[PDB]
């Protein structure tokens, strides 16, 4: 779920 | 940290 973050940022 | 996003847009 880090990894959706770091898309979103 | 989403936040970010929905300032930029």
């Amino acid at each position: 779920l880090a990894a959706a973050l770091h898309q979103a940022l």
